[PDB]
């Protein structure tokens, strides 16, 4: 609950809590709990926002997206998920939420829990809002979120720039007429398709029929508006821009950054940007454009011009008349110019490439299916019926190869990870790398070159050590692994648990592109509460009893 957060002073929140407070170690004791109930239903022949009827969707509370989770910094968010799907299990992951000492609430099936069984199965997630900003939630049951088990999270807190109006969430996502499981099967043997449409705040116009509506945002003239842009896609990576307006970035993912004014922004899958838009221009209707760069290396749409309308209050209605100029090609790369308000400093001169800190991503075309993504020689494949947490609770350390366990025993120390993007492979694609449970520091990446150029880079200490930044580098939960290159990340081992580190392109994580950071396993067992242990076991017993009756097999990694 705020006491000093005003339009002119957004830096202030409450006594002892402001924009400069280290949120990772200090949290407000509000004593408030915001509760929600997620009823997942399976709807056939559902009328979508662009007029096209989809074969099957999986919705939360009968809507395209679940409810917008709204709470204050320090509150506890509680969500009861009731799975009323016909066959599918489910697990809701709270993307961007660190789950500090609450690993069993991460929603990663086959890792932190067993899937919640269908036909009425339930589980109540409970997590502390130790970070303020814009995040999202989604199913981690294969590519199930591609069917509609998605939604947004807005944890209110201070900001790095004053603003008058909080316009709230603005989720932008790719939209396919085909269901997630059919698309997983397709992408296993074929190149990923372009999206049928791109929804902005749950709506879009059909490029063929003209049906549906554009997202309409009403701007109040002369005011500063906070817009929370999210990319909730399964594959599409977006470039966003507003005609005749600049966007001032105040947050990258769920991390507050110093004000950074730009003309356009690149949002990888899972990325978020809180921007401040000043309604400083002439009263008119302006196009908010969703474009693609990187020469289709990180997505495209069958809708050539996905857009939303930004209407100034008091101005006339109708469609905007200025098409604008195309934004700069971001080349499937997010900006490394963002600088977090609360700083972090790490040495980069001491980094040495070793097998134990290197994660080689590779596309294996030799097996069945054709598109199998391997990290350090193995495509991830979890056991929905026997999660990593079960191994921890039973004292079993014989983790199967397919779980891609990367055990990190270091206590509260900075660990360095070099991710290589199939340098010696036939072709390489950009990958939006996401980490559960932590925000990582983006120390550096291979030279920014055209995404479709097929130019390869292997980490060379002689020229690359000088290119790394350890003086308050970008801190976030998702960043781009350049096509054919490399990426150097670092995260402090302050959160014992089993944490997935994967590409957020649904087709790739389904295909096996992931590792599981088993962080401080010895400390994790001590921190698991009896309530969390009993409930984990309850859901697992219910899932294991359900599984043999399921008429469909597990066709992918399960993530
Ligand atoms: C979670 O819940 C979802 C929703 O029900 C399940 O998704 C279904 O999964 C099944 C099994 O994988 C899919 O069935 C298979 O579909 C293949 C493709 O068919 C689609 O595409 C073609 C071409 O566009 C269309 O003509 C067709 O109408 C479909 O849209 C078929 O090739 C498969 O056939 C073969 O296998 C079956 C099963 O063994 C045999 O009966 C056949 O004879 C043949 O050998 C098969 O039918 C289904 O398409 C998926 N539906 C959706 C909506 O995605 C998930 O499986 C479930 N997940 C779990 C783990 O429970
Ligand atoms: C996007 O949403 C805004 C806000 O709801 C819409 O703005 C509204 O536009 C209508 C016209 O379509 C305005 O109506 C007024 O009607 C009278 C009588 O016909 C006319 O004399 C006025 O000039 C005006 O057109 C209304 O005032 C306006 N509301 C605000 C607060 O600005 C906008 O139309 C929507 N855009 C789309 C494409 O849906
Ligand atoms: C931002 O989004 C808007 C809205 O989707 C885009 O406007 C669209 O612009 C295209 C051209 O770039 C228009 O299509 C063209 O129409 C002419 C007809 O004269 C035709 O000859 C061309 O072959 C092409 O089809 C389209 O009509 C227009 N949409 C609307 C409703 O105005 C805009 O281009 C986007 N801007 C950027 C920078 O991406
Ligand atoms: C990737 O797999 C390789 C095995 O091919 C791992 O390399 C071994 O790592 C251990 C340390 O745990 C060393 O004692 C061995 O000497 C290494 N063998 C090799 C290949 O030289 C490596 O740890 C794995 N990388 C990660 C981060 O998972
Ligand atoms: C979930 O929603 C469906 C459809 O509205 C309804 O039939 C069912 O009773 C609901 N289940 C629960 C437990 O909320
Ligand atoms: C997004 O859509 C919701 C529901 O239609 C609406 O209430 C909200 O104002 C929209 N957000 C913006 C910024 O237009
Ligand atoms: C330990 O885990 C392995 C892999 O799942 C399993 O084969 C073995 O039976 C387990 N040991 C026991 C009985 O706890
Ligand atoms: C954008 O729109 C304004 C409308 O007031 C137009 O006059 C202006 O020329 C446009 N901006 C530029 C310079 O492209
Ligand atoms: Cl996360
Ligand atoms: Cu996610
Ligand atoms: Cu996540
Ligand atoms: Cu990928
Ligand atoms: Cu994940």
């Amino acid at each position: 609950e705020p006491t000093c957060n005003t339009p002119s002073n957004r830096a202030c929140w409450s006594d002892g809590f402001d924009i400069n407070t280290d949120y990772e170690v200090s949290t407000p004791d509000t004593g408030v709990t915001q509760s929600y109930v997620f009823n997942l239903t399976e709807v056939d022949n559902w009328m979508g926002p662009d007029g096209v009827v989809k074969e099957k969707v999986m919705l939360i509370n009968g809507n395209i997206m679940g409810p917008n989770i709204v709470a204050n910094w320090g509150d506890t968010v509680e969500v009861t998920v009731i799975n009323n799907l016909v066959t599918n299990g489910t697990s809701i992951h709270w993307h961007g939420i660190h789950q500090k000492d609450t690993n069993l609430h991460d929603g990663a099936n086959g890792v932190t829990e067993c899937p919640i069984p269908p036909k009425g199965g339930q589980r109540t997630y409970r997590w502390r809002a130790r970070q303020y900003g814009t995040s999202w939630y989604h199913s981690h049951f294969s590519a199930q979120y591609g069917n509609g088990v998605v939604g947004t999270i807005q944890i209110n807190g201070p900001a790095s720039l004053p603003y008058d109006i909080d316009l709230g969430v603005f989720p932008i996502t790719d939209y396919y007429y085909r269901a997630a499981d059919d698309l997983v099967h397709f992408t296993q043997n074929n190149a990923p398709p372009f999206s049928d449409n791109v929804l902005i705040n749950g709506t879009a116009v059909n490029p063929n029929t003209g049906e549906g509506q554009y997202a309409n945002v009403t701007l109040t003239p002369g005011k500063r508006h906070r817009l929370r842009i999210l990319n909730t896609s399964t594959e599409n990576h977006f470039q966003v821009s507003l005609v005749n307006h600049t966007m001032t970035v105040i947050a990258a993912d769920m991390v507050p950054v110093n004000a950074m004014t730009v003309d356009s922004l690149f949002l990888a899958v899972g990325q978020r940007y809180d921007v401040v838009i000043d309604a400083s221009r002439a009263p008119d209707n302006y196009w908010f454009n969703v474009t693609f760069g990187g020469q289709a290396a990180c997505g495209g749409s069958l809708n050539p011009h996905p857009a939303a309308i930004f209407h100034y209050a008091g101005a006339p209605g109708g469609l905007p008349t200025d098409e604008g100029t195309p934004p700069v090609d971001h080349q499937c790369l997010d900006t490394l110019d963002v600088r977090p308000v609360v700083p972090r400093s790490v040495p980069v001169n001491s980094f040495v490439k070793r097998p134990d800190n290197t994660l080689p991503v590779a596309l294996d075309l030799t097996g069945t299916p054709l598109f199998v993504w391997k990290v350090n020689g193995s495509d991830i494949n979890v056991d929905w019926g026997k999660p990593i947490i079960d191994y921890i609770l039973t004292g079993n350390t014989s983790y199967p190869v397919s779980d891609n366990i990367v055990q990190v025993d270091a206590v509260d120390q900075w660990t360095y990870w070099l991710i290589e993007n199939d340098p010696e492979g036939p072709f390489s694609l950009p990958h939006p790398m996401h980490l559960h449970g932590h925000d990582f520091l983006v120390l550096g990446r291979s030279p920014d070159v055209p995404a479709a150029s097929q130019q390869r880079f292997v980490f060379d200490p002689a020229v690359d050590l000088a290119r790394l930044n350890g003086d308050n580098p970008p801190r976030r939960d998702t960043t781009m692994l350049p096509a054919g290159g490399w990426l150097l990340l670092a995260f402090r081992t302050d959160n014992p648990g089993a944490w997935l580190f994967h590409c957020h392109i649904a087709w790739h994580v389904s295909g096996g592109l992931s590792v599981d950071f088993l962080e401080r396993p010895a400390d994790l067992r001590q921190r698991i509460s009896q309530e969390d242990e009993d409930d984990f076991n309850r859901v697992c017993d219910e899932w294991r009893a359900y599984w043999p009756t399921n008429p469909y097999p597990k066709i992918d990694s399960g993530l």
